C-alpha cells in the first residue's frame, strides 16, 4: 500500500496544514520529526537541503505549499474547479506574503532568533494581521460560506486557521477588529477528524 | 471567445513568465501596463491591492503564480503527471524564496529602494545564486532533459530563464561558475513562440 512519510522538525509550523489533510483524508502517514539539534546533519538528504519534505513511495517532494497541494489534489481540499483551484493558490499565496512579512516574530517564538515575542507581536504581527485578514475578510464576503474560497473546506482554509488559532493561543487580541476570522478558525477546527487531531497531536511552542 | 487580460506594470518582473505562457500557448491577450505613476488610482481594484492580476471573462485572479499554474495547466506548461506538476511547483516555491532573498537588490535596480547595486549584487545577489543554481544545477542532472523538471518546458523553466537572461543583460557574472545555467536560459529562450515574443515586447529596465 501506498506509504507517505513527512519530515519536519518537532513543532507545527510549516508542517501542520499538511498534517491536517492527512487527518482529513482518514490517509495514515510516518510523521518524522527533527529536534533543532538532530536536523543539521541531515540538510543534504533533501532536495533543496529545507524541510518539511514529503516522502511518497520513496520519491521526495520538497516545499510545504507544493506538498499541501499535491496532497489537496489527491483527497479533495484544493478547490472543486480548475478556476476556484486557483483562487484558492491565490489566497494560500497571500498567506504566504504574510508570513513572510511577520517571519522575525515566528522564529523569535520558535527559539531559533534571540528576542521578546511580545514586543514583535505588536510591533510587527498586528499591523501585518491588519491588512492580511482585511483581504481574507473580503474573501469570505465573497464566499458566504465560512470558508475562504468556494463552499466547502480547502488547504487555503487550514493554513489560516493553523496560524490564527496558534498566535491566539499566547496574544488573544490578534482577533481584535476580525471576529469573522475567529469565526473562521473556529469553523475549521470543528471539523470532526481535524478537532480529533487537535486533540491527540503533540503540544509543541511552534 | 475566451477574453484575457493581463494588468501590471510597465516592465517584465512579475508579469513576465505569464506573458511567456499565452505566447507558447498561441493565446491572444489583453497587455495592460501601468507606470509606477498610473499605478495607485488602480490598487483598490485588486483582490490583495498588488499587480499582476488576471481576468478571465472578467473573473479576477492575483498572485503570479497562482497566475502562472491556473495557465500552465490550461495550456500544457504545468508538468505531464501529477506528481511531476507537483515537482514543477517545488522548484517554482524554491524559486520565489530565491527572489525574496534578493528583494533588496531587485528593488535598487527597479529605483523603489535607494541603494548600491554593484554592492548588493555582490553582497546578496552572488551568494544566494551560487545556494539557489546549485540547486537547480542537481535537478537539470536528474532531468537530462536540458529543463528543470521532465522533457518539456514548464513555468518553472520560463521563471528561471527571465530571471537569468534579464539579470545577465546589466551583470553576465551572473552566470560565473554556472554555464549550464546560461545554457537552459538559452535553451528556454530559443523556443520558436518564445523566441518571436522576445524580439517583440518592449524594451524595459526590469
Ligand atoms: N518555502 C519554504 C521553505 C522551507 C523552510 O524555510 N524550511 C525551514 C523549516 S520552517 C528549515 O528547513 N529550517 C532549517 C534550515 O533551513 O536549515 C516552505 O514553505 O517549505
Ligand atoms: N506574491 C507576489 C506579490 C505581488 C507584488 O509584490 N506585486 C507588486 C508588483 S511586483 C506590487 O503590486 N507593488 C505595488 C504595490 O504594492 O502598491 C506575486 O507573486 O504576485
Amino acid at each position: 500500500m501506498v506509504h507517505y512519510k513527512l519530515t519536519y522538525f518537532a513543532g507545527r509550523g510549516l508542517a501542520e496544514p499538511i498534517r491536517q489533510i492527512f487527518a482529513l483524508a482518514g490517509q495514515k502517514y510516518e510523521d518524522v520529526r527533527y529536534t533543532f539539534q538532530e536536523w543539521p546533519k541531515h540538510k543534504d538528504e533533501m532536495p533543496f537541503g529545507q524541510i518539511p519534505v514529503l516522502e511518497e513511495d520513496g520519491k521526495q517532494l520538497a516545499q510545504s505549499f507544493a506538498i499541501a497541494r499535491y496532497l489537496s489534489r489527491k483527497f479533495g481540499f484544493a478547490g472543486k474547479t480548475p478556476f476556484e483551484e486557483a483562487l484558492v493558490d491565490s489566497v494560500a499565496d497571500q498567506y504566504k506574503d504574510y508570513i513572510n512579512e511577520i517571519r522575525p516574530y515566528l522564529r523569535v517564538v520558535a527559539g531559533v532568533d534571540q528576542g521578546d515575542p511580545e514586543k514583535l507581536f505588536k510591533e510587527l504581527l498586528l499591523p501585518a494581521r491588519e491588512k492580511f485578514f482585511g483581504f481574507m475578510k473580503k474573501f469570505l464576503e465573497k464566499s458566504k460560506s465560512g470558508y475562504l474560497v468556494g463552499d466547502s473546506v480547502t488547504y487555503a482554509d487550514l493554513c489560516l486557521a493553523e496560524h490564527t488559532s496558534g498566535i491566539a493561543a499566547k496574544f488573544p487580541s490578534i482577533y481584535d477588529g476580525f471576529p469573522e476570522i475567529k469565526a473562521h478558525a473556529e469553523k475549521v477546527r470543528s471539523i470532526p477528524a481535524l478537532k480529533k487531531w487537535i486533540e491527540t497531536r503533540p503540544e509543541t511552542k511552534f
